[PDB]
């Protein structure tokens, strides 16, 4: 079996949606390549166009007729049958899609006949299983009737697929999902009657859950207690594996369906029954070193954690979830170690990592058992290794800087696509705030990789694209952020005020701001229509207020501070309208009152720009406080208009080192009492700025921070002075009116 393994690996890659094949058999390479292209067009969208049907069908016929002539296949009769199965399946696909049902049926039935006359290995078994499921799906497709399709699907699908497939078998998953898509059934009883199998069979329940993911918002029926009884039944029938035996198949197989079920109950955020706890514990006692029970326990314990109100039970369930994840990983490692030199299910692996990294933070780490950062680095490494092993295309760091030019589309099975997009998205969510990954162009690459694999998904794409543009804007790649945002996101998604505000801010960077201003105006009007005449705003209420503030700032720079003072009352009227007398997030920075404080601070600062009335600014600040860091910054700048300002700025800097305007103000006081006092304060300020350049993105790309940092590096004449000046000059030209944070809502 020295050579059979390379062919096997080829088949594995193919089962993941693999693009490149080196089977060892050029015939197999070519036919698998054919299947790959055919699958690109067919799996991606319903219709391969007649130009694609023409090129691929001619390619296929040419392939079969040319193939027959060659003979190095002859030496191996086992392989030739496989190649015929694949090819005739493809022919069946094309002939069906052009509308030639009898010829398609001929090819499909031929492939079927070859399947029945098949003399295997585990992975070859998996692939063949895929082939037959595809063959069944399209054979059912050929008959125009719904009922015939359903019947043959019932009998034959149960014939060919006994158990829940590994998530690594993306294709088999696709065709199971398509078969289930064509199947109409309301509840599980009908499903089990139609399939003539027990209502308890985990595969039946799995198909049911697939039909539950497949139909959104149309129903819900509650069968939690029923599933629980089934589980208890399979628990009673199960017994602990003797050291010369394997774990009970029914329990082990049930727990996978339970992975899907608990994932469903978490994504839907429905509650789950507490007694389930008992079940899983028993499922851990009656089982030895199980991967499936570990993952199931991970998901379930996450559910039990979220659904609880008791804090001790919440933390306990969380801890148990994390521990079960660790068990999952180590058992997987031992499997990779002895049971095979391959992993069982890398997709499930990456999914598990994705889940635990999603639902836990750095605080959740355990002393020796679990390390968050380690789990994240390992996650990234496993994703990258996965991509490189099966030669799936990945986005370079440099190429990630432009998506319009460098866009490529990848087509994987839906489950795999989902898992991977979610993986990259969550990895981004984790490393989103760290500067080193933004500068390394890693974040743009992550988001990009999540984008390659592409309503539900419509909003997903929208949010990914926005996050990408915003990430580009942070990096001060304003021209590219504007182009992507403009053409890609806002052309045919005008309902999206987030990207309008981001676009406004990006256009604010250009010396002439009438574009930004008029955009903010029209968009503001659109948000007024969407506010009042039509009911649409939810999070966008905040976006509304902050957008209005941006309008004010724009007016302020364009029409002078007084003419801008005239239009201030509109904001308070707007606020009164948006927020009646009868909390966007769970924090105080995300609470309704905080907005009022922000607006008042804005007005105050403008009142400080107008040198005539300082009392208006004082009153504004008083009103703001009578409703906490920006109020202090306001008091600090107001005190200049001595040492009280210093106290205020120090007070702000105490609670958050990286505060920008606190640092800037502090530096302003230091750059136009003992001399030793100023030397100490100066040193502290320096330390602060140095930490900020290494921690905060906002500080790194700030012209003022580099200005004062240069001012420090002035009296030394080192290279750091030169480069600080270069950076400050560069960034002076690439600053928006307000920070980008105020479009992120």
């Amino acid at each position: 079996s020295k050579i059979i393994d390379v062919v096997d690996q080829a088949l594995r890659a193919r089962l993941l949606g693999g693009s490149t094949f080196n089977s060892g058999f050029d015939s197999l390479d070519s036919v698998l390549n054919l299947q790959f292209r055919l699958h690109y067009h067919v799996i991606g969208s319903n219709g391969p166009a007649k130009p694609v049907c023409d090129v691929l069908l001619k390619e296929s016929q040419n392939l079969e007729k040319n193939m027959s002539m060659m003979e190095e296949l002859n030496d191996y009769p086992e392989i030739t049958k496989l190649v015929e199965k694949i090819l005739f399946n493809c022919l069946g696909i094309l002939f069906f899609h052009r509308g030639q049902f009898q010829e398609s049926q001929r090819c499909l039935l031929h492939s079927l006949k070859i399947h029945n006359n098949t003399a295997k290995t585990a992975l070859m078994e998996q692939y063949d299983r895929y082939l037959i499921v595809e063959n069944l799906y399209y054979r059912g497709l050929v008959s125009q009737d719904i009922n015939i399709m359903q019947n043959v699907f019932y009998k034959e699908l149960l014939a060919h697929v006994d158990t829940i497939p590994p998530e690594s078998n993306g294709l088999l998953f696709e065709y199971i999902s398509l078969i289930v898509a064509k199947l109409r059934f309301n509840q599980i009883q009908d499903l089990a009657e139609n399939f003539k199998t027990t209502v308890e069979n985990p595969f039946i329940l799995f198909l049911y859950m697939i039909k539950k993911f497949q139909s959104p918002l149309k129903k819900h029926i509650d069968n939690d207690d029923l599933y629980l009884k089934f589980g208890q039944n399979v628990l009673l029938k199960a017994k602990f594996p003797t050291a010369s035996e394997t774990n009970d198949e029914a329990l082990e197989h049930f727990n996978v369906f339970l992975q899907y079920y608990f994932k469903f109950t978490h994504i839907k955020k429905i509650k789950v029954n507490p007694s389930w706890y008992n079940f899983i514990i028993s499922s851990m006692e009656k089982t030895f070193q199980s991967i499936e029970v570990s993952k199931t326990a991970m998901f379930l314990f996450q559910n039990l954690s979220d659904n609880s109100n008791d804090e001790i039970k919440k933390k306990t369930f969380k801890r148990e979830s994390i521990l079960n994840f660790v068990n999952f990983v180590k058992y997987n490692d031992k499997y990779y170690q002895l049971h095979d030199n391959s992993h069982r299910d890398i997709i499930s692996f990456i999914d598990a990592y994705s889940f635990i990294l999603q639902n836990s933070s750095k605080t959740d780490s355990i002393e020796n058992v679990f390390d968050y950062d380690n789990t994240v680095s390992t996650f990234a490494t496993s994703l990258n290794s996965f991509y490189k092993e099966y030669n799936l295309p990945l986005m370079s760091q440099s190429e990630s800087l432009d998506w319009l030019e460098n866009s490529t589309r990848c087509v994987y099975p839906g489950n795999i696509s989902k898992v991977l997009t979610n993986a990259w998205s969550t990895l981004y969510e984790i490393r989103k705030y760290q500067l080193d990954f933004l500068v390394s162009n890693n974040l743009t690459s992550y988001l990009c990789n999540a984008m390659m694999l592409s309503g539900e998904e419509e909003k997903a794409l929208r949010e990914l694209q926005f996050k990408y543009s915003y990430t580009l804007a942070q990096q001060r790649h304003i021209e590219t952020a504007i182009k992507t945002l403009e053409s890609l996101i806002l052309s045919k998604n005008p309902n999206y005020y987030k990207a309008w505000h981001l676009l406004a801010l990006c256009r604010s960077v250009q010396e002439d701001k009438e574009m930004s201003y008029k955009i903010v105006c029209s968009v503001l009007e659109a948000m007024n229509e969407s506010l009042q005449n039509n009911t649409l705003l939810l999070n966008d209420r905040w976006q509304f207020i902050h957008l209005k503030l941006t309008q004010l700032a724009l007016i302020e720079e364009i029409f002078g501070t007084l003419e801008a003072l005239e239009t201030l009352p509109e904001v308070f009227e707007l606020y009164a309208t948006l927020f009646p007398d009868s909390s966007m997030g769970p924090k105080y920075s995300q609470t309704k009152e905080y907005l009022l404080q922000m607006v008042w601070i804005f007005a105050a600062n403008m009142y400080m720009r107008t040198k005539d009335n300082d009392e208006d600014a004082k009153a504004a600040i008083k009103e703001a406080s009578n409703v906490n860091l920006n109020c202090n910054i306001a008091n600090g700048y107001l005190s200049i208009i001595p040492g009280v300002a210093l106290k205020e700025f120090e007070t702000v800097l105490y609670y958050d080192e990286n505060n920008l305007d606190a640092l800037v103000g502090f530096a302003e006081l230091i750059f136009p009492v003992n001399d030793t006092d100023r030397s100490a304060a100066y040193a502290r300020l320096k330390f602060l700025l140095e930490c900020a350049i290494l921690e905060s993105i906002e500080a790194y790309y700030s012209p003022e921070v580099w200005w004062y940092l240069s001012l420090i590096y002035e009296k030394y004449q080192d290279d750091e002075y030169k480069n600080s000046l270069l950076k400050c000059i560069k960034y002076q030209e690439l600053n928006p009116i307000r920070s980008l944070r105020y479009c992120n809502y």
